[PDB]
């Protein structure tokens, strides 16, 4: 079933219930996922109205871009030329700059295919918006099916050479309550290397490091508390995890990561080369979700994209988008329940 | 009463009915007016869904900007610096460039004051959008009261020195049918001068001309047919009117324009110095409005703003906006019945 309702400030909340009784909901404010629940438990973090996102934290569950992550000094080179993007975190451009696409109301259309329902959100980033060349016509389609698969497919076309590497910013918490750390979840992740951060500014350090046999090696399932209790300087630096992991084998058919808590597990599939993992290292901030005060480590992301820092480490990839070329990306989060 | 429902594509339709039974409606797609009816008759042009605006003509009834009108070659001078804006009509920048504010979904909040209801729409134009320095935090409040006044209040603040001069693009047609020409309406307009256009590109010619006693003189009420039938160079140039008229006396207190048909009148008040009048000179295009093919001259706008061309005719004004300075503008359209005797035949 599909239900559309007012979510506040003119935004809509679109809720989809599949044959299994699982409910997932989105909002056009930021082409974002708001909730995902089973047997009455939330599996992700989210708010109860549009105002909350705007007042508390506008990133959770949203589509972030045009470039996801931090860009050192807000600088990118396009066709050999230097362009300075909007700087909103000190001199860095984080998540596309201030007032970016996650804070805009996108238009959308719903398509019911029966076993699957799609919600296609669209937005135009005008040429020059926050320093980025354009215009870029973007669309993000979130879909949910009867097999409990939530898929995000992105597409974009630019009138001029530009940069483009968006991501989805859902935070999972299988405890179903923000006041509870995810340290009890088990994580598996098909990555043997990671990108260390330079310092507290969180820009990349410059190198690529092998994590095999370290506290960050999750090639074999392991509980998060391990990483959390590690003394690796990278863990200590951010007080948790806030880093890009390089996937060993690329392709949409491979389960790249798996998050498990008891009988409930989430599998991640993507066609992107990296997953940025951030464990809500918010200290005592205590943001409130559903009346529950969030705890440090009260959530975890799987941001699939090209690793941030390619401006300094080209080996990471190239986020250039040439005029007239069509950008495509796909990420899937699959829900499973043991029986 | 206030009612809200989906209008299509994620936009909503906000419908207000005042105590006199007059209803008016808006959409957050472009902070725009959709309809205004009295006794089951449409007083303005509009479509029945959001998609129609996007597929037929996205300007009607919209808030347009950041700069309304045409800027020659897209070039503006901001604090000694030259900036080139998005050019979407040949080398011209028309109504803020392509995919401008009229095409975005604005957020909104409704405030019920009893005798008055306000719908405040908000949007942020990011710095660099379409070449404009910003960011610019904008708000447009549309309000309707028990006295039949529809008021538009604009506010804006920029982080950077920029330019700002938006307007409202409503089109009236008191026939209530787009397929009926407005040449049968009577027009009174308190303006003695106008700004001629250079040519078909529609940029300003460079001079200001006195129109007293010509077919464009509406200081004293006359039927629109007088202008439409005129062979004056400017009218032939655009096949109707599409020009800025300079108000003779400024201030929100004065009735600057009055549009009448039979027993109904619309009066125009504004704090702006000019009114751009465009009479839907679309020829045979025939866009469908409520299944009626629109006729050439099937509509008339009263875009109140600083006249276009100040880039070339400094005397027209200055639309610059300094960083941190609060922009404000107010325009009001009021509806009356039996304000005067208007009984003609066409
Ligand atoms: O969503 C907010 C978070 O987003 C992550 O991508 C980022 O690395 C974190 O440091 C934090 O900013
Ligand atoms: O279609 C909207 C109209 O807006 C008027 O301001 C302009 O002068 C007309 O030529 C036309 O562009
Ligand atoms: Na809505």
């Amino acid at each position: 079933s599909i239900k559309i309702r007012d979510f506040g400030l003119g935004s809509d909340l679109i809720s989809l219930t599949n044959k299994a009784g699982v409910t997932i909901s989105f909002t056009n404010l930021g082409a974002r996922i708001v909730d995902w629940q089973k047997d009455g438990k939330h599996l992700i973090l989210g708010f109860d109205s549009a105002k909350e996102y705007l007042e508390k934290d506008a990133y959770p569950g949203a589509t972030v871009g045009p470039t996801a992550g931090r860009i050192k000094d807000g600088l990118v080179k396009i066709s050999g030329k230097d362009y300075i993007l909007n700087q909103n975190e000190g001199p860095q451009t984080l998540h596309g700059g201030e007032e970016s696409i996650h804070t805009k109301l996108w238009t959308y259309e719903v398509t019911d295919l029966g076993a699957e329902v799609q919600v296609k959100f669209s937005l135009v980033s005008n040429d020059g918006t926050n320093g980025y060349p354009g215009k870029i016509e973007m669309s993000v389609t979130h879909s949910f099916d009867d097999d409990n698969k939530w898929k995000i497919h992105y597409e974009a076309i630019s009138d001029k050479d530009t940069v483009f590497n968006p991501t989805g910013n859902v935070y999972f918490n299988l405890n179903g309550d923000a006041s509870e750390s995810v340290e009890n979840h088990g994580l598996r992740l098909a990555a043997s290397r990671f990108v260390p951060l330079k310092d507290q500014t969180e820009i990349v350090r410059g190198d690529i490091v092998d994590i095999k046999n370290t506290d960050l090696d999750f090639r074999q399932e392991k509980q998060l508390s391990n990483a959390f209790n590690s003394n690796m300087e990278q863990v200590q630096l951010v007080k948790g995890i806030d880093h890009p992991f390089l996937l060993d084998q690329l392709g949409l058919d491979k389960e790249q990561a798996r998050l498990t808590l008891d009988d409930t597990s989430i599998s991640v599939f993507t066609d992107q080369p990296s997953i940025v993992i951030f464990t809500a290292n918010f200290g005592d901030l205590g943001t409130l979700y559903h009346e529950k005060k969030q705890v440090h480590h009260g959530g975890i992301t799987f941001e699939c994209q090209v690793s941030p820092g390619s401006e300094q480490i080209p080996e990471l990839g190239d986020i250039s988008l040439k005029a007239g070329e069509k950008y495509q990306a796909t990420t899937i989060y699959s829900l499973h329940t043991k029986l």
